[PDB]
């Protein structure tokens, strides 16, 4: 049996942050939270199952060609990510009864309480709190990673945790797959790996694994590990950990009016990790040492770090399951702004409910 006949859910009109926001009347309750650039934020009760949940308003999504464009990927992106340490799409809706009428998108997830930031204000976590913190992100990521996507900007504020310490990763806005000549700018500077900052080569999937080393520090020590205050600044913060590389890494990594720069520099060794992160785990210290390498070659991935004996109280390789690739062929395309739109249009309407359970 199949369904010939659809039902377009009821919207109703309210004022919300200057703005009238148009939803299903399945959502009740509205009342900001966020703000950002690209779309104001507003927690409901969601009367479907009774929980609270984010709504997001994109009322700038077709702006122009690379806007379009962009949205249309991340909305795939949000739409293929369902696992428990990955923000999921709950819903995703428009007011537009046609492609003609199309313009605003709404985006519905998880409504989680506090960002890891906040955490990181309000208390000095105890190495069980970080092991378990540290382990999701690095669950998720080998998810996230396994879909053969790099997600290009972890940092605190990119991280959902709540009461319980559970955890989720957020914003797939700066996200790409792997095999892309990247585009997008990832304005973060102190999670961003180094070989992203020199803006040099195609990097990989451990960029993000380096985010999660600075993070995992941060929360060691309560400070963030590599404050920079600018470019500059930034890499000598680094390079004063890590060591400064080698001829050979140096090639890659950055471009000869760069390489130059860092050759001028005074060169220094490695540090010992042990007395920077005095008084933390010494398996921490080590998986830190595996993390905080500048030779991407050598870097840990998620799913090497997550069987790291740091983790040996969480770990569960039956129980830490992998993605579908993504399929990115339609982003290869040279396609017009109103294109774009369609495409994005087509990917709401054809938006599948996840299940009750």
């Amino acid at each position: 049996g199949s369904h010939m006949s659809q039902e377009r859910p009821t919207f109703y009109r309210q004022e919300l942050n200057k703005t009238i926001w148009e939803v299903p009347e399945r959502y009740q309750n509205l009342s900001p939270v966020g703000s950002g650039a690209y779309g104001s934020v507003c927690a409901a009760f969601d009367t479907k199952t009774g929980h609270r949940v984010a709504v997001k308003k994109l009322s700038r999504p077709f702006q122009s060609i690379i806007h379009a464009k962009r949205t249309y990927r991340e909305l795939r992106l949000l739409k293929h990510m369902k696992h428990e340490n990955v923000i999921g799409l709950l819903d995703v809706f428009t007011p537009a009864r046609s492609l003609e009428e199309f313009n605003d998108v709404y985006l519905v997830t998880h409504l989680m309480g506090a960002d890891l930031n906040n955490i990181v204000k309000c208390q000095k976590l105890t190495d069980d709190h970080v092991q378990f913190l540290i382990y999701q992100i690095l669950r998720g990521l080998k998810y996230i990673h396994s879909a053969d996507i790099i997600h290009r900007d972890l940092k605190p504020s990119n991280l959902a945790v709540n009461e319980d310490c559970e955890l989720k990763i957020l914003d797939f806005g700066l996200a790409r797959h792997t095999d892309d000549e990247m585009t997008g700018y990832v304005a973060t500077r102190w999670y961003r790996a180094p070989e992203i900052m020199l803006n040099w080569m195609h990097y990989n999937q451990t960029v993000d694994i380096w985010s999660v080393g600075c993070i995992m520090a941060e929360l060691l020590t309560g400070r963030t590990l590599f404050p920079g205050t600018d470019h500059i600044d930034q890499l000598k913060l680094i390079l004063r950990l890590v060591g400064t590389p080698g001829a050979e890494l140096l090639k890659k990594i950055s471009s000869e009016s760069a390489r130059n720069y860092i050759q001028s520099l005074a060169q220094m060794p490695k540090m010992n990790f042990a007395n920077v992160f005095i008084g933390a785990n010494p398996l921490a210290v080590d998986l830190l040492e595996k993390m905080l390498v500048l030779d991407s070659d050598k870097r840990i991935t998620a799913a090497q770090a997550l069987a790291h004996a740091y983790f040996a109280q969480y770990h569960d390789p039956d129980d830490e399951p992998v993605a579908d690739p993504y399929d990115q062929s339609f982003e290869s395309r040279d396609l017009l702004i109103d294109e774009w739109k369609s495409l994005t249009y087509d990917e709401v309407i054809s938006f599948v409910p996840p299940p009750l359970d």
